[PDB]
This record gives C-alpha cells, sequence and structure tokens, in this order.
C-alpha cells in the first residue's frame, strides 16, 4: 500500500472518494475536465494538476469518477503513450460491453483496468455497510483491494471485466422499472382521491412481497421449465387488462401498463397461455 | 352461527359456501348450470331453483360472480325484488365499475359492498388471508362477523370504488416490476449468469424499495419535487445506459425503451433539475 492516488473527476461522488482518501493520510492528486478548484479537498491536502497527463504522471494508481466510458476515451487517447504501467479503476456507469472492450483498449497500451459499479450515493463513501462490485483480473484486484476498501466494502464478481457494469445494470432495470410503477399506481391513487400517506403501507407490503415470488420460481428458470401448476398467462393477462382499464378510467397516461399488456399478448401468441408467466421471459430473450 | 345466500358458484363462490356450512351456516345456493352445486348439497347447502329464491332466502348475498355484467343480467329482471337486500360484490374490476353498480342496486332500494379477495380458493377459511371492502360503513359492520368467516377484513372506506382501487394500483406495481425482475435475468442469462446467482441481488433491490417509497411519500404528498438528493437528468443518463445495456444482450427493448420515453417526456417538459417523483406530472397529464 503506497497510500498514493490519482482521482480523475470531481463531481459529488470524486470528491467523496478524494475526501476519504485524504482522512486516511493518503497522497491525492487531483484533476477534472472543467478544471474546478475544489477548494475544500485543496484545504484538506489534495494536490490539484492542471492537465491529465499530470494526474497519470503522479501514481500508479488512478481511479476515474466520469460521466461514461467515452469520456475515457476522449481524454486518454491523446496521452495513449503516458498509460504504460498504470492501473485504472474506472467507477464510472456504463454497459458491460463498453467495460470489456475498454479494458482490452488499456492492456493494448500496456495498462491495466478494473471494473467498479457503486451501489450507494456520495454519503455512502467510507462507510463499511456500502459496497461496490468489482471485476476483472484477480491478481491486479487483490494488488489494490486494500486501497478500494477504504472507500466500501467489496464484491468481485469475476474476471470478465464486464461484470461489475452487469451486476449494476441488471439492478438498476429493476429499480427504475418498479420505481416507475410505484408512481404510475400512485397517479391512479390521487385521481381516485387517495394521498402517498394512504397508499404507503399497500405499496410497502408489495414490494416487500416481491422476493418470495423470486425465490419459488429461481430454481424452475434455471431449469426452463414455466409449468401452469400455481398460475396461467391467461390468468395473468386478464389481470393486466383490469389495470389498464382503472388506468383509462383515471384519466392517467397509458403507455407503461400498455407495455406491460403487449408483452402478455406476445406470450399468448406464442402458444402460453396454460404456463406460468414467467414464459414472458421467452419473449424478453 | 347464521344464515347467508351465496350466488355464483365457480372455485371462489364454491370455496366460500364450503367455510359456511363448516362453521354452522344455513347456506342457499344458485347458479345458472344447476349441477355446479351437487357437492355443496351432499354438504347441506340448500339449492334453489331460481334468482328469486335466492334472493328470498336471506337479507345477505354473496355474489360470487365472473364479471359485473353477470350481475345486471340475472338482476336487471327482477330489479323489483332487492329492497332491503345487501350485494357483496366479488368480481375483480376497475373502482368505476362497482360505484355504477353500488348506486344501480341503492336506486333499487339494496345496498352493496365491494370485496376484493387477496387470496385464491385455498386461502378462503384462513385468518392470514385477507380481502379489501368498501361501501356503507355501517352496511359493512352489520355484516362483518359474517363476511370475516371467510378472511380478516381491511375496511378502506365508503366510496364503493376503494376496494377495487387498492387491489389494482398494487397490481400495477406486481406485473411492471415482476416483469423487469424478468428482464434484468434475460440479460443476466444472455452474459453467462444464472437466476440461482442474481437471487440475493434482485431480492435485496427489492427489499430495497420501500425505503425509498417512504422517503418521497411526503414530499409527494406536498406536490415538491426538489433536485436535492437526485436530479431527473441523472436518472435519464441512467436508464440510457439500461436500455444499451439491454440492445447489447440482444433482449427485447420495449419495456425499458417505455421507461426511458417517460424519462424523456419529462425532461421536455422541463424538470432536468427536479427530483425523478417529478415524472408523476407525466403520468397524470395524458
Ligand atoms: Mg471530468
Amino acid at each position: 500500500n503506497r497510500k498514493s492516488v490519482t482521482v480523475i473527476g470531481l463531481g459529488p461522488m470524486g470528491q467523496a472518494m478524494a475526501d476519504v482518501f485524504l482522512e486516511y493520510g493518503y497522497s491525492v492528486t487531483v484533476w477534472n475536465r472543467t478544471s474546478s478548484k475544489a477548494d475544500q479537498l485543496v484545504a484538506k491536502g489534495a494536490i490539484r494538476v492542471s492537465t491529465v497527463n499530470e494526474a497519470l504522471a503522479a501514481n500508479e494508481l488512478v481511479i476515474l469518477s466520469l460521466t461514461d466510458y467515452n469520456v475515457m476515451y476522449s481524454i486518454l487517447e491523446p496521452v495513449s503513450e503516458n498509460l504504460f504501467g498504470k492501473v485504472l479503476v474506472n467507477l464510472s456507469s456504463d454497459t458491460p460491453e463498453k467495460a470489456r472492450k475498454a479494458a482490452k483498449w488499456l492492456e493494448d497500451r500496456g495498462a491495466r483496468h478494473i471494473t467498479g459499479g457503486v451501489q450507494v450515493p456520495p454519503s455512502g463513501i467510507g462507510k463499511s455497510e456500502s459496497y461496490t462490485y468489482y471485476s476483472g483480473d484477480r491478481v491486479v484486484f487483490e494488488a489494490h483491494r486494500e486501497t478500494l476498501e477504504v472507500l466500501t466494502s467489496s464484491d468481485y464478481r469475476g474476471e470478465d471485466p464486464g461484470l461489475a457494469m452487469l451486476y449494476y445494470q441488471i439492478q438498476m432495470d429493476i429499480f427504475w422499472t418498479a420505481m416507475l410503477s410505484y408512481l404510475h399506481a400512485l397517479a391512479i391513487a390521487n385521481a381516485n382521491g387517495i394521498t402517498a400517506e394512504q397508499f404507503l403501507p399497500y405499496a410497502s407490503a408489495m414490494m416487500s412481497s416481491l422476493p418470495k415470488f423470486v425465490e419459488f420460481y429461481t430454481p424452475r428458470l434455471d431449469e426452463g421449465e414455466h409449468p401452469g401448476d400455481v398460475d396461467r398467462l391467461a390468468m395473468g393477462l386478464a389481470s393486466v387488462e383490469h389495470v389498464v382499464h382503472t388506468t383509462q378510467e383515471a384519466g392517467i397516461d397509458i403507455a407503461l401498463p400498455a407495455t406491460v399488456l403487449e408483452v402478455f399478448r406476445r406470450g399468448m401468441k406464442t402458444g402460453h397461455a396454460s404456463d406460468s408467466f414467467t414464459s414472458l421471459i421467452e419473449i424478453f430473450k
């Protein structure tokens, strides 16, 4: 542990990471594209450099917190000859394939790449209850783990550099879709004269019940089996239709439940009326 | 403990009549197809030939029918015989359908309790089972004891539409969130990961959602969407990465593309710096 690191990206996330590194006695060199002054970090000892060239020269270990992978290419391609021997830990959220391609591009330039998917907002940096998904070369990960674990606990998922972004993105698919379904349901409730406070225990109970369904179906899904022994797709379809009609009667936007309804209807069209609604995964595949 | 009529002898109606018989009720039954009642008759149910006889038997009439249309079909021709009856409608439908049925029944001198049964027929007779009820509170309280032989009750208020409202808005979450789980699982499968591998992470995300609902509840009730903990523009970018992840994995795009278009509509109406909760305005409008 050299206790020396560069942080490229000084939005809220990058700043919280630099702050914790300073607290633990690291030398911290910082840079970003808009030349933020970072006055509070500097007063705590951060070294603000002018260019990305200087930022990369400062340290072997470079933590990136950027908008996405395209930014990484923009800023690094012009300094591609300066990457030899560097370890880049990219904490930027993007796709699994972007992470894989970046890892190879860096390796071709003599650098090593670790992918991280931070699961917490900036306020969770420095807390051991916080987790980040990691993936990439295991020897490179173990060499820098101690530093990474000053920021959060680690969940190392495997050697494939895309895996940390895979686990991150599939959880966000659930997050955003389920939360928008709550807001849609709430809009219906509000049109009918009930408040969010009134809905709260029922929205919460339904959400908290979902893992039991996931636990039930998991082993069936892994066998590719959709028998209609506890539920049938045709009955599910009828249930969805009532949600759609309830939506329309309330004057609420139909797009979200109508998309749910179209998925069900495609499963019916391809012969699954008597199978479990889990058969709809075949539509998604 | 006393006496009740069950009209409609599908699986739900049969399970309810059965539990009433077990608890010592005198049970009168009718169905358009007479023979559906044979097992119940052997157990002591009184089958009657006509709807008139079934209505005459008791004050309390459970309508375990397949649709509200069936109610109109069988009761309209006998509309003069409904004074003093209390009809408990268990068909799943919209809040407005329950309201229109209640008013129709009141115009003929009857009263209407809406029920939203949350369990399959196998859950009838179990106290862990709940049914949502709504309609006149005095009518509901007069019959609560009998209704609670079937399941525990959750009375939601005087509007007959409320029992259906609470049921349908919970199903909006159920189906949309469970499809998003299947969708996410399909992406994971395309990258070599199993449902067993995804399980604790899917579970953990789902279990975290009530904490977000609790956080945003009081803000939503104030109509406040400040961007102090989250900004819509950042949400949009996050959704765009989910869409890309999906396309790269060769998985069907329709579900996350719909989410993305909601976010884009909020952006294009001037909400870049507000909380994503501001998207309730998009749902409200349209
Ligand atoms: Mg930057």
